[PDB]
């Protein structure tokens, strides 16, 4: 009975030299493989100060050895703390001031630099690199592979992962063993995953999807996956002929669309290909099916949430929508301001409750308190509707919403329209300070090759827009990009446009 996420997944392991993992290279790991380096590196930790509760800090590159390094920490009581690969030095110090890990993982390269900054806290630094290779390598090839797993209850912590910083700085979700265990069964079940399953892993391992999503639930289902260190187009398509399934977010679906590879043929041995981490746009839905013939199968969650709503694997999968709240979630939508539970398909606020519900903000009691209802039902900072299929739709972020001359203006209904013009790319539509109408909506628009940015193209743009759009509604002005910024998940930064483009109606 114990709750550990690491016994959950392996204390009864009744085919254990089943296939875990092929490596970028070509080398298999089985089950019992994995258990056993997870055990040298439990036992490292332990030799490193690692005490039950402590947190462990990662920052890596991607390897199988890094999610053992996950694995291990788990098993051994410990909390582990994935941090983005491309943060700087000082990006860096934040997080390990604000988590105060007893053990830093990091890139031989950056030993150095990130000593200084694991000495404020008292942190013992080891390293791993690219290759698999480091000072923790090098301790755990001499380490035992016998681990007595740790107790730990429902409750206890498993990992705090940090929020990727779209809205502002980003926060640690304290994440529990029930949470994680909880939700990657439900997922197990719910997209019918099975030990002939075979993930094409091809996703970061600091963000929730990479990281628990796929790799909790290929390991709760006895399935395999290759796990390849970045997203490459044409080693995603070779690796179909001999794969299952493709977890992955809209740009993976947007760029794999522009290989004349990727047909019918070149994808006829897959069963399933998700989407999820940021919106995938009914057309691009539709433009997957006719190009392919498969439905795209879309998923909504949160760091905080991990996952909340999946459209189904044995029903319609809807274009533009996120699917019904999981088996044992409860979602509802809610007036913004007094917090009442909304008609279905009125827009409002979505909210959130069930065991994949964090345990709140890491060191962030007050923000905790603010964002739970008093009922428990978590605020999830995204607006939308339930239809009355009980399909969730994501409409926007609360913080997208732009307010200007007294009207709500929802940014996703005119990026729609602009983005239905021949010549564009997409869209990103966000309000700046504007001295007449409080703030003013920008259309940031992305070209395609053959067409030049001018003024007359921008009025174009705005006269087809534009019989669509109540008048309250057109772009005050639109500029064209080379590029709209996007994190290293692939999700649109608002926030970077806002800030460059603060003073255009100054
Ligand atoms: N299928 C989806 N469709 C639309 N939006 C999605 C989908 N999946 C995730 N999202 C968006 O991504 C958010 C979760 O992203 P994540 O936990 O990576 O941090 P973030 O919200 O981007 O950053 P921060 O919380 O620091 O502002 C959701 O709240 C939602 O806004
Ligand atoms: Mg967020």
């Amino acid at each position: 009975m114990n709750a550990n996420l690491f016994a959950r997944l392996f204390d009864k392991l009744d085919d254990p030299h089943k296939l875990a993992i092929e490596t970028a290279a070509g080398d298999k790991i089985s089950y019992a493989e994995l258990v056993a380096r997870a055990g040298r590196v439990a036992n490292v930790l332990v030799a490193r100060g690692l005490q039950v509760g402590d947190r462990v800090a990662a920052q890596t590159e991607k390897s199988v050895e890094a999610l053992v390094l996950y694995l291990a920490t788990v098993r051994a009581g410990g909390v582990y703390l994935p941090l983005n690969t491309a943060y700087t030095l000082h990006e860096l110090d934040y997080f390990i001031t604000d988590a105060e890990p007893k053990i830093v993982v990091c890139d031989p390269s950056k030993r150095d630099g990130i000593a200084a900054i694991a000495a404020k806290v008292g942190a013992t630094v080891e390293t791993l690199g690219p290759d698999g290779r480091g000072s923790l390598t090098d301790a755990a090839a001499g380490a035992s592979e016998a681990f007595a797993t740790i107790d730990r209850g429902a409750d206890d912590l498993a990992a705090i992962l940090y929020t990727s910083g779209t809205t502002g700085r980003s926060k640690g979700a304290m994440l529990s063993h029930d949470n994680l265990a909880s939700n990657s069964l439900t997922l197990v079940d719910y997209w019918r995953f099975t030990p002939d399953d075979v993930l094409i892993h091809a996703l970061p391992i600091y963000h929730t999807h990479g990281l628990f999503v796929a790799s909790n639930v290929t390991l709760f289902a006895r399935g395999s996956m290759i796990f390849l260190p970045k997203f490459d187009p044409d080693k995603i398509l070779d690796l179909m002929a001999r794969a299952t399934v493709l977890m992955g977010v809209p740009t993976f679906y947007t760029r794999l669309l522009q290989s004349p590879r990727l047909t019918k043929e070149t994808t006829g041995h897959m069963r399933l290909f998700i989407s999820g981490s940021a919106p995938l746009l009914a057309d691009t839905h539709r433009e997957w099916s006719a190009k392919t013939g498969h439905a795209v199968l879309e998923r909504y969650g949160m760091t905080e949430t991990n996952m909340n709503t999946s459209n189904p694997y044995d029903g319609d999968r809807v274009p533009g929508a996120v699917g019904p709240a999981l088996p044992g979630v409860s979602a509802r939508v809610t007036d913004p301001e007094t917090g009442k539970e909304l008609p279905r398909g009125d827009i409002g606020m979505i909210e959130v409750k069930g065991p994949n519900v964090f345990k709140g903000y890491w060191r962030m009691p007050e923000k905790t308190k603010s964002e739970f209802r008093d009922d428990g039902f978590f605020i999830t900072g995204d607006l939308g509707k339930i239809d009355e299929r009980g399909y969730v739709h994501i409409l926007g972020r609360g913080k997208d919403l732009v307010i200007t001359g007294g009207f709500n203006v929802y940014p996703k209904e005119i990026e729609s329209e602009i983005d239905a013009m021949p010549g564009v790319v997409e869209s990103a539509v966000i309000g700046v300070p504007h001295a007449d109408f409080g703030e003013g909506v920008t259309a940031f628009v992305v070209l395609k090759r053959e067409f030049a940015p001018s003024e007359i193209l921008a009025e174009e743009l705005k006269a087809f827009v534009k019989d669509r759009l109540a008048k309250f509604k057109m772009p005050k002005k639109v500029i064209f990009v080379d590029d709209l910024p996007r994190n290293t998940m692939g999700a649109v930064q608002k926030n970077v446009l806002r800030e460059t483009y603060k003073d255009i109606y100054k």
